[PDB]
């Protein structure tokens, strides 16, 4: 089989067991990953902890060059790396391309805003008056070696958003992509290889979950953990954590609130473009629509027309819905539906499913009765919520354990902002659609929607820490 | 006569000439104020700089508390000194008191936002990987001497927002008020004289501009100069500083562009109130209103009324129109008045004076070829010119030489923002009418309008420096 | 007896069941405290979650002028405050006093520093052309509701540091003192309580470790955990917390590295005053010395004679050594000075103890392989550890599981400069001894020392969260 | 001849008149460059502000962009305008090399630096609680049209220092080069040409002082004028500009304090290499030594010693000392050097001068009373000035016209900076000598030396402004 390999401590090495991987859309076999021993593993950390101090000790300049040669480098074999990442995770061909680039974007963008770290000089007068003479010269410093963990839906780009901010501050890395996106992760860790970073300083980890799953958390060489994925493992990872740093970003459960003077046809583009959106597979991706009576029947006609003109198929057709990542997951999707429509909920677009392959669905009619009013189903189903008042729009979102991000449509700007202020989210669009949108923008969840600021900038902050030299002027 | 005296040097100085004052409204005479000599302004400049180096090498803490007494005791003066300041400038009695509240405001916010100085350090290995050891410890320091003059309308308020700003900084100063407010400048000083700051930090000066304007400027002592006035006068200034820093605040000709959505009522409301307040006699006052063909006669019946419903009388009743500043500020308001009426305007309230006490008038159907539409008038009278596009409002506004501020009345704020970055003026005030509102909020002009960034932060990095220690670590 | 209530939700409560507080000094009894219920609890934080809202919604300049108020108040009864602290903790009676100054001083300054909270404006463009349009309006926003914990050894000082900062940016507060401490605690309260901050912002709990220790902590209604003590408490906290952010300032072992060149009487006064101030119970102490051979005979001579200089006795006295918290402690460092002695290490004076207290005491030839050389004492004993190279000194230093503070001793500053970015501490003072000096410097701890970035600005960042608002310009 | 043309609204055009200009080393023909007339410079000017708009309207990315594609051909030709750049300014080969490669560090530094360009969001709360609900969105915004202006030490580095700063930000160029140097100007001109940017957006101007010297900079279409060169020229454009916003780079006379424990061999060497780099045609050069009497006659032999081995001769043999830069100038040099020889002074170097080229010259005992103690001379000689106390120094050091740059040679560092906070400079330099150095730092002089802060990021604060968007919440 083509049997792929992990990049540790300069070498390419394979492991005594390994993991095969197929294609969620055929089920033909792909190749293998490692399936690494916990040994194994302490070997990774063994090296990057070995490398550190060297790292450190280059210029920043020196760190961003190397970084702006692995975007070089991906930009270069965009077809390559899309053509096998289309194929892993299920993902449209076109749209597996522009992930890659964009995870180009992302590390060039991030070895620029980190090479201008810049300290402060505080005054010990400001405080008070007998230490005028005293001064303070805090400079930022990387925490150590992160540990950074990519999920399925964006395998490679959310590596990067996490790897490139980690590596131009000093830390080191240990990339654990997961097992269905590992050949993708790998692909993107030849990149690193070819840069000629030196050795141990980027490394990758694969294997079984069971065998080392709590293992790389628990490690004590560990002194940051980033991570993307479920609610359950991000709440398990922040107490294995103890009292050392993170950074999650969980699930979402993103709400669109419309307004009676919102623009509908504006309105229905955005919702339908957020919510099918990689088949309902994102974190940030309108899930709930909660729209006020007057103007519901209008916006779900709207809606229903455009769900029949998106394209159902396979991944090298660019189809805008693909077959899900795999069983379990459609498994579930489809017991979410059997629960609406068992009670009582208006379905405006045919239940259908072949093999993974669930056809879009729209709901019309749900209650906060349903499991569908607030599970994230992470498919191609979106319920329709109709309200009376804003007030009560405010308190239906914020009921939820998630606080991703949220839309709001409407034509009055000043209550907008007003409303705003009152959702429990991280960031809010007005008349647009949820989105990561721009990676300079602070990206960050409340409630169970995570922990930490994310953000070029802010992943920066985050995983870095401060040092300061304090002395008296003569 | 009640003869006032300069503070200088820690002491109250009378000189061989004076300057009677008399009152605005009534014509009786308020006491007299010194004229000094150019000999006498050489001795102010050498006592500040001779206390300079002490003052700079107090801590920000015991800066901060001087500035926290001089506060303190304005506040309980604001009668005794509002009585006067209202008489010396025609001002409403309750205003008047306001503007000495206002004045300890912002002596205490700048003496709390003055401490909090901090620098930065730069790492050298951002720009050359040769120079990583090299680091810059950057602190902020005060320019020096500071000369501070004030204006009629304003005379102990936008004299304090100069002041508290330059010396928590460490800079000394040198207060030039207006003649006719110079009591009040003086009054203000006693306050000073109180809190005990050392002999020479604080100093102020009076005369006639004949005798001792273009030198107390030229002066080489003097490291800035922050003035509030004429154009003509500022644009003087701005000559003869030669290369050294400067601040100026001069006229303005704000525009409140009302587009065919905007709440008229609301429109009509800060429009009155805008463009009335202290007769007109303001800097950021909404002097001309361009609004769309379809929804101006609407307004302007709105404001017709409106205007019929102050209050004109004397200082001492609070009235809304007070008596103009002088006689040649009238008969020139007058002249203006005149041309648009004679050029075909159409006058909707009655034309009249007695004294130099001119009522409130509003002109409708003003054109473009009329002196009113761009000449500021700093008089009770307000021009209306009708437009039938944004675009034509945008180019008429930016065609004049002013740019200080400007007010959009819409209920499209994405449409707003977007006329906003069109617009050449410092501020945009959206469905709100202009002012300086917010002295923690930056305050600047475009154009003819001024130079530099005023508002209590702005003020303090305007009049101070850096200074750069750059060493290598081994 | 003299039995103290709880506030809670604008009223002093009394338990059903309380706890009688001694003086370590003299056995006395103080009074009682309550022995809070698990409902009791419950009552506290809905209360504190139902103001909430009402207290966020108020202007910052209220919010600041509240805590002015509470630090007036503080400061007209610091002797009445500071006599009962005295006697609760067995801190000199000056001391005490001195700790209720510096709590009015910390709760002023959070108060200036918290109303000037601004956001930040970012651009689409910057990352990407199509997104030019494009802008990001971040606005900081409070998280919640904060558990403030406070130490025995500042039961009042690190109680207000962490309640102004949180109180400023609109979160509730729910305080905890230590047991052995919470008369204090209430005494502070009672400012809080006169100053008229609306019911329920601001709360205090009292109780059993065995009761409500980790239910305190473990309640959903927290949403930040502010804490200072005991690592193993610490690590435990950071556990129970989740993924819900926290701030930890845990032990310390601070060390002094006295280098060949240094100033040898300067450096003898510097550690003696870090070492044994309140009787070596502090956190940021200097905790073992690491001096070059060369120079250590003489070193050791200074700080002999300079121990045998200070004062033993009472708190009403002003002794410099006052009797130890409790029998437990003093048997733990009764434990340690007879295991360095018992060892072989050179005790240059006497070992004494009569009840609590126990006499000051250095210990010269420490070496790896003892307890003292590790071991965070918590009591008057000073360990002399001598090393033959500076690299020496940085591997035994970092060898630590402590990172909270560091002392360097020398006349070369960019050699001290290189020493401290190898040192893992949060903060490195060149010749002067440690310190949290200066409430406006960051204040911090590496491996085992914390968790979190305090100071007042940093407090303030820490317990915020941000809420980002995008919309695109037309 | 081979003439050179400007490049002008896309286009490269020629003059009816022209100006020859020859090689400082040899007097061989370089070429000739056009003598533009008034009415040349106003279609210069007519047609960037006619680009301006559009040119703003693109995105901060696509800016960048093309500077970075500037840079990248720069670095293709470097060889190839290195060597007339060479022989043009009389600057050795290799250094002249270097001036082109720094010259794409500062492009490529300031397209990154500055599309990271970020507002701030105020609160009105902070100021007053009624304004709670008004908030200001402020954003940056270029000032228009910039006129850069290169002197001839530097003819094309500092005209990217100015140019690159000012094009990111949105504001357009008109790049006026010295006229000895325009060859290489025109040279740099071509890559911006080949870089394919908007017509009008960057254009040249070349010419004679007496027929466009006013001209250019008394322009109402420039809107910020940046300039390196004299202070007789930077005084009169400080006037000329009004109250225009500037940026001025004159002279200086830096000096080097070295107290009795400073390192002599590594002060020499530092002295050496600051004071005669160039031929002392720099205005950051050691131009003066303060040095104590005790360690006086030890540091001047080292000095001495050293000049000796200096290399004297031809542009293309990369000698240490080249011939000056025009007669003119070699003239005004000897005649300080006679002024110090004939007033008591010793020469420790011969007294040397073939056509322009002055061989190196070191002056000991060298007095406040003699020309070449205060006076910059633009070349290679260095006067030696005995003190007997640092507060000397420190008074001699201050008593100058100029503030650029200063360095002290001390192992005590304490006292280090608090003699440099007593120096009248911008940047002061411990243990090394005087230079820009590191481009991201500050850049600025005190007194006479300038007007503005420079540096990378401060140069693009200079030439932007700011525009405040204020509006309520509902």
């Amino acid at each position: 089989t083509k049997q792929y390999k992990n990049y540790v401590n300069g070498e390419w090495k394979l492991s005594e067991n390994e993991i095969k991987i197929y294609e969620p859309a055929s089920g033909a076999e792909l190749g293998s990953v490692p399936a690494m021993s916990t040994e194994e593993v302490d070997y990774v950390y063994a090296s990057a902890k070995k490398a550190q101090p060297a790292w450190r000790a280059l210029s920043y300049i020196e760190r961003a060059a190397y970084l702006h040669k692995v975007a070089d480098i991906l930009m270069r074999d965009k077809e390559k790396i899309g053509a096998i990442l289309s194929k892993e995770v299920a993902k449209g061909y076109k749209s597996a391309v522009s992930e890659v680039v964009r995870t180009a974007e992302i590390i060039n963008y991030a070895a620029e805003e980190g090479l201008r770290m810049e300290g402060e000089v505080l005054e010990g007068g400001s405080f008070e008056a007998a230490s005028k003479k005293k001064i303070a010269v805090v400079r930022r410093e990387p925490v150590g070696l992160v540990l950074a963990i990519s999920p399925f839906n964006y395998p490679v780009n959310l590596a990067g958003s996490k790897i490139a901010p980690a590596l131009i501050a000093g830390n080191v890395i240990a990339f654990k992509p997961p097992t269905q996106g590992s050949i993708s992760g790998l692909l993107l860790a030849e990149a690193f290889a070819e840069a000629g970073l030196p050795a141990g300083v980027f490394n990758t980890i694969t294997g079984r979950g069971s065998e080392i799953g709590d293992y790389i958390v628990e490690h004590q060489a560990v002194n940051f953990i980033n991570f993307t994925g479920s609610t359950g493992i991000g709440e398990r990872i922040g107490k294995m954590a103890g009292m050392r740093p993170i950074m999650l970003e969980l699930g979402g459960k993103d709400s669109a609130i419309v307004l009676e003077d919102a623009d509908l046809e504006l309105t229905a583009k955005n919702i339908i473009a957020g919510a099918f959106g990689y088949s309902g597979q994102r974190c940030t991706a309108v899930k709930r629509v909660l729209v006020m009576e007057s103007v519901a029947d209008e916006l779900v006609e709207k809606i229903r027309e455009k769900v029949l003109a998106l394209t159902i198929g396979n991944p090298e057709d660019d189809a805008d819905i693909t077959p899900l990542i795999d069983t379990k997951s459609a498994d579930y999707v489809e017991g979410l539906i059997n629960d609406a429509n068992d009670k009582g909920a208006t379905a405006l677009t045919e239940i259908k499913r072949e093999g993974n392959l669930i056809c879009p669905i729209l709901f019309d009619k749900v209650t906060t009765d349903m499991r569908l009013a607030w599970e994230e189903p992470f498919g191609p189903v979106l319920p329709i919520i109709r309200v009376t008042s804003v007030e009560e729009a405010i308190e239906i979102s914020n009921k939820s354990e998630y606080g991703l991000q949220a839309s709001i449509f409407t034509n009055d700007f000043p209550r907008a902002f007003g409303i705003a202020e009152q959702l429990e989210v991280g960031t809010v669009h007005i008349n647009n659609k949820t989105q990561r949108g721009t990676d300079n923008f602070p990206f960050l969840g409340a409630k169970k929607s995570g922990a930490g600021i994310q953000g070029v900038k802010y992943s920066i902050e985050a995983m870095t820490t401060v040092k300061s030299v304090v002395f008296d002027i003569k």
